[PDB]
Order: C-alpha cells, then structure tokens, then sequence
C-alpha cells in the first residue's frame, strides 16, 4: 500500500482544479503498470501553467521513480532546477547529514520518520540529490523522502489558511472575501455539466463576478464610504451561500 | 512447514493486487515441486511493472533458494541491485557482522532471531551477500534471513499505516479519502466478476470514480468555500460504505 | 398598529400549509377595509379540513369584531362549540373573574397583560363570553383576550417542540425522522413551482416518500434487525438534508 | 405542526410491516384534507388481522376526531371493547380523576403533560371516555390523551426489547436468534422488489428460513447434543449478516 500512501502527499500540496484531476489520473496510470512514455509525460508536465516550479519539480520527480530502464531516461531540467534547493551551500549541508542517514534505511517509514526531523529546505536539497544521481537510495526510502517534503509543504499549506482567515487587518480580510467569491465562481464556470444546470450555474457564476467586480470598483475602505462598506459584504454572503449550495445542486 | 511459515513473511510485504495472486500461485509452484524453468519465471518477475526493486528482489531471491543445480543457473542483474544496499560500507559492515552469526547456524528460527536485532538496512545488504555467493549459508538459514527483512519491511507496512490515518493535518486527510475510494473503486473495475454484477459493480465503481475526480476539481481547501468542505465528505463516506458492502456481493 | 399585533398571534398558532397563506391572505382584506361578506367568509371557513376546531374558533371570532352593523350578523355553531370551554363550572367560574377585570380595560395591553395571569383554559372561556354576547367589552380589549389565549396555544406549540425533539425513547424519536421527512416530502409535492423544478422536486420527494415507506416496512427496532437499524437512519440523514437544500433552489 | 407531532407518536406503537406502510399513508390522506368516508376506513381497519385490538383501537380513535359532522358518523364496537379498559372501576376512577383535569385545558402539550403523570392504564379509560362521549374536551387535549398513552405504550415496547435481548436464560437467547432471523427473512420475502433482486434476495430468505427450520429440528439444548450447539449457532450469525447486507443492496 506503499503507492497509495505516497499518492497521498504528493497530491495534497498540488492545488485543486482541472490540473488536479488530471495529475493523479496520471499518478494512477505510472502506479498500476499502464505507465506511458516517460518523455511524453514529463512533456506535457512542463507544459502545465498553473504548478508552482517546485510543485511541478516533485511531480517530475515521483515519475522518474517509477519507470525502470535507467540509462536511456533523461534528467530534465526544470526539475533539477527546481529542486536544486536555492544552490544554498547552507542548507544543502543538511541534505547531505539527511542523505547520509537515509542511505542506511530500507522501509518507507523509517525514510519519512528521520526526514521529517529536518528543515523544509534539507528536503528540498536532499531530494535533489536523488534524482541528479548525486546520491543513491532504494526506491522505498525516495519516496520516504518524497513524503517528508510533500508533508512538510502540505503542512504550511493549511498554516496558511489557519492564518490568513484569522488576521486581524480589516482591508484584507475584505479583499479576502471577494477573491473568495471570484475563485468559486470560477470553479464552476472552467467546469461545465452536462445537464443544464451549467447555464443556469453559469448565470449565478456571472452574478457574483460581475458583482464583486463592481464591489472592488466601488471599494470598501472606512474612508471611501459612510457605511456603505458593512451592507456590500451582506450581499457577498448571501451571494457566496448562494454558490455553497449550487454545487451540490449538479452533484 | 518452513515453506508455510516463508511464505506468509514474502507474500505479506508484497502489495494487493492481481500481482500479488499471481505471485503467490507461482510460489506454491516451486514450493510444491511443481519448479518451472527458473529463467521464464525471473523474466516474468522482471517486467512486473507494480512490484517496488526492493520487493521484487526478494522475490527472485526466494526462488533461486528453491532451485537445484547450481553452476548453471544465471544471477540476475535486478536482484544485486536491488540488494546492493546502496553500496553503503557503514551498513555493510553490520551484514558482515550478522554474516558471522548466520553462518554458524543452521535452524531457520536461529537465523530469525538473531538477524531481527540488525537493523533493516543491513538485512538487506546481507541478504545479498547470500544471492552473490559473497557467503555461504545452508537454506534453512537463508529463509531465516529472509523473514527478518520480510518482517523488518511489513513491520513499517503497517506502522506507516498507523501514523497516516491517525495524522493531524487535515489537508491529507481529506485528500487520503478520494485517493482510498478512487483505489476501492478500482478494485472492482480490474476484476470483473463473472456474474452480472460485473457490470453493476462497475457502475457505482465509475460513479465513485466520477464523482472523487470532481470532487479534486472542486477542492476541498477552508479558503475554497465556505462550508462545502463539510458535505463533500459525506458523500464520499456513503460511496465509501456502498462500494464497501458491494464487495461482499459477488463474493 | 394593533391590526399588525394581533395578526401576529393569531397567525402564530395556525400550522403552517397552504391554508396558513390561505387564512393570513383573508385577514390582509378584514383589517385593511376590503371586507367580504362575512357568511362567505366564516361558511368558507367552517369547511376547512385541517384546522382543529379551537385554532378554527379563534379566527372565526376575530373576523366577527371586525365587521360592524351587528344586529345583522349570524352567531356561527362551530364558534359557539369550540369556545364553549367544555362546559366546565370551574374554569368557566375564573372567566367570569376575567371578565370582571377585562370590563374595566379599553387598551389592548391592558387586556393581555392582565389576561396572561390566567390560565389557558379560562381564557376559551371568557373568551366564548365575548362572542356570545354574555359579556361585553371594546374591541381593543378583545383582541387582547384573543392574544392572551393565542400567545398561551403558541407558547405550548413551541414547549412540544422542545419537549418532542429532546425526548430520550429512542423508538419515536426513529418514528420522527420518517414522518418528520415525510412532511418535508408533502411541502414540495402541494407546492408545485412554475419553473421545470417542480418536476425534480417532486421526484426527489418522490424518492423520499418512496424510501420512507419502505423503512416503516423494514423497521427500526433492535429487535427487529441486526445492526440495520443504524445505517437505515444515515440515508434519511442524506435525504433530509438532500430536501433540506432543494427548498432554497426555487426560491 | 400538531398533527405532525400526533402522527409520530401513533405510528410509534404500530408495529413493522406493510400495515405499517399503508395505515401511516392513510393518516396522511385523513391529516391532509383528503378525508375518505370515516366507515369505509373503519371497515377497513377492522378487517387488519395483525394488529392488536388496543393498537387498533387508537388507530379508529384518533380518525374519528380528524372527521366533522358529528351526529351522523358511528361508534364502532370495537373502540369501545379496545379502549374500555377491562370494565375495571379502580383504574377507570383514575380515568375520570384524569378527565377533571384534562377537561380545564386546551393545549395540546398541557394535556399531553398532566396525562403522562398517570398510569397507562388509566389512559385507556379515560381515552376510551372521550370517544364514547361520556366525557367531552377539545381536540387539541384529546390528542393530547392519545400521545399520553400512545408515548407509555412506546416506552414499553422499546423496554421489553432491552428486557428480552439482555436476558440471562440461554434457551430463549438461541430461541431469539432463530426467530429474529425468521423474520428478517420473512422481511424480504414479503416485500418483492421490483428488480431482478427479489429472485436472489428470494433465495437467500428462503435458504436461512429453510436452514433454521432445520435448525430448530435439531434443537440447541445442552443435553441435545454434545458441543453442536457452538456451531449451530455459527452459520446463523453468518446467516443474520448476510441478510443484513442484502437489505440496501435494493435499497
């Protein structure tokens, strides 16, 4: 169950949305033995515009791990790129102190347990060494590796949000709203159903972005109304729990 | 009944899956006298495109105990590979260490319990000291080596479980439910029942399928809505209980 | 603004249906100088099925203080037995010491403040006084008669609420599910909308009324099952919650 | 929502199956201004040879308050021989000490809460007074009286079924799992399900009702056998959960 526990981690950090669905079909097809040509994956993994260079770095890299017939691959450059860890002399000491201990270990879990001692960055580094060859450790332990790395991102990405939603600047949080909205009215624009609700989704969709794009016109600073700033956002949540259960309405 | 008691400790390591049918049916083979050509059976075990290098090394490891004739029979490249232990000289020195024990034994439980104070890494390097011809070790023995690294390996099997299900960070957690029902339902699709509830089954499979991947689209992030994180899950947790009861069925 | 406050009272008790629009759309006409002819009025009245004969009484008696030349008008039968307090000597006796206080009021508040020390039963009472003529009091002190009993039914139709919900006999509180989503189920199937969810909703509803009927027919008694009883009530759960938002949509 | 929280407490005492079904669709029809002719579903009620004349009782009690134009309808017999409480004078002295109180009320929670402070017995009689006529109280009361006794009946079935499963005697303890199962089985069986399920859902009921029948033939006495009585016990467990799944699979 080792495939599954990795496809875990490694699809927690990657953003939701189509990008999302369609990397971890992918995920599914190199982990069940259907694994297509390495180059035309990593092709159309370079391609995507949305993944950050580090989030697309890991996603090459789990690839690389699963195909067999080493010397006739071809290490591509955007993941050496970016998993080349800032080129830090610093922190890539550490990676080498983790590569040492990970050399010694064959389970996954003893590679997740020790490498989740380290700093983020080590990670980053280590696992670098891996696939530039630089290093060598059994496959169980990369993904171990892997893991440490996605989980340690994936930790930071929830972090953020405990702390975004509960900051205490006023203007952002305001702003935080309208984005809010923005995105989920986009979620259900890019995805189109088959039923009609998609014209009427599309429509309500429209609303609140054509709405909150005149909200942001208008503003709401203390000092660029006389109130007006406490019934725009009423309008906002109503119109945000008017997108909640239109989700569900085509599921 | 050593042949009984190695193949728990094999075929526990090695994941679920049509492999892992296929797999342990050929051991019953050549632990039956049933020995097919050892040749068409390791280039079998070599295209096995699931099986991790590690796992699959001790699967081919197992089947040249079995066969007779030696000076004749051919050491397969992936085997020394994958039980190289990374050409490390610090855990190979512990092999060497065990190696001494091992060999003035001769009782498969022996070996057993002296090789499961080493850790997993030298086991590893050990065991290939035997496939090599490095050392020398009377079978009984050999097995003995063998289950401890089985054991060594399903011991953090199971422990990683343990520490993923029971982990703290919500963003996982979530993203460990569609990846579990999207594996669930794919082991229905992959084996087909011979009733018609092959094509039943296959449905509601397709339905979890279709509607996990939607659920990716959408996301399931506190600052991707704003309460459908709530009520995505539980749909999910009524798939997840009606692919389970499912499964019984057609059984 | 009295016409406002009692319409609230009387309002309150009546359940909620088609006749609640039905009853609160008339009392619209009798307080805002559109005044039917009252025989129609009260004849259309006495045919209506689901009010019980008291809530039925008290809209009865309020239409009569509306429409002025008595002397002219018709004492109805079914207000007469419905305010007639069964004919009990003992509360009857406290109604007339309401009456007695009630005479000496002309504001609203002053009747309901002082009517509200009674018992619920006197005020049927001396409340059937007022319509017989056995008494006589100026309509704003009636109206506060009305609201004291009014208020006294609506403060129990809530207390039943409190008591039901909370109840700790697992069997109806089973039994209150099912019919609890029944008549959910009933509120959109009467409620035809004009737009094509009508038909959806009915058929949800439909689905709901279909699957209930099914669970009576299973049951839900320890007794009666084997653990079944436990996962009958999630799909309810679903259901209700399935129904609960479908509500939303054509509004 | 009276007539909602009435229909919880008289469906409560109602026991499983397809009268269930069809006697809560009928106290919809007569709760929603769909009212049959009153003799018509008397007759018809009359004729359901499952239920007990005291549950039948109520079930003709509680239609005959919903119908209008008294003088003019019946009093079956059979309410009365149900609801007379056994002729007894000291429980029906209760009764009429009950209906002093409950003729000053007109609340339905008000009667609801004096009613439940007296026996159960006493509820029959006195409920048994109020469709006789000999006494007189509101509608709202009078159902009032009916939760009362339809709550305290409630309240024993539910506790005979904690009673007879934490029995300590073994012999009924196996005794209950044979007709426990019988019944699930005879659950299925009745209730013929449109799908090609009801065939195999059909063959599994009919296998454990033909295997208990054998079962019981054999018997599970300790003296009957000489540890048969372990295993015997074994399949029907099997046998219990394979129905248990078999239910939602229709569902």
């Amino acid at each position: 169950s080792l495939l599954t526990e990795v496809e875990t981690y490694v699809l927690s950090i990657i953003p939701s949305g189509p990008l999302k669905a369609e990397i971890a079909q992918r995920l599914e097809d190199v982990f069940a033995g259907k694994n297509t040509d390495l180059e035309v994956l990593m092709e159309w993994l370079k391609t995507r515009p949305i993944l950050s260079p580090l989030t697309k770095g890991i996603l090459g890299f789990v690839f690389t791990l699963t195909v067999p017939s080493e010397r006739g691959l071809q290490r591509r450059r955007f993941v050496q790129n970016a998993l080349n860890g800032n080129g830090d002399p610093n922190n890539m000491d550490k990676a080498v102190k983790l590569y040492r201990k990970l050399k010694r270990e064959i389970t996954f879990h003893g590679a997740k347990e020790i490498s989740l001692s380290y700093s983020a960055g080590a990670l980053a580094s280590c696992m670098g060494l891996i696939y530039n060859k630089m290093g060598a450790v059994t496959t169980e332990v990369a993904f171990g590796l892997v893991c440490a790395t996605c989980e340690q991102i994936a930790d930071s990405q929830h972090r953020s949000h405990r702390q975004m939603v509960t900051t205490t600047n006023p203007l952002i949080r305001h702003e935080n709203r309208m984005v809010l909205a923005s995105t989920t009215a986009k979620a259900m624009e890019q995805m189109a159903g088959s039923s009609e609700q998609a014209a009427e989704a599309m429509e309500v969709a429209s609303q609140a972005r054509q709405m909150v794009q005149a909200m942001r016109t208008i503003g709401t600073h203390p000092s660029s109304s006389a109130g007006l700033k406490n019934d725009l956002l009423e309008n906002l949540q109503a119109y945000q729990k008017r997108m909640g259960v239109q989700m569900q309405r085509f599921k």
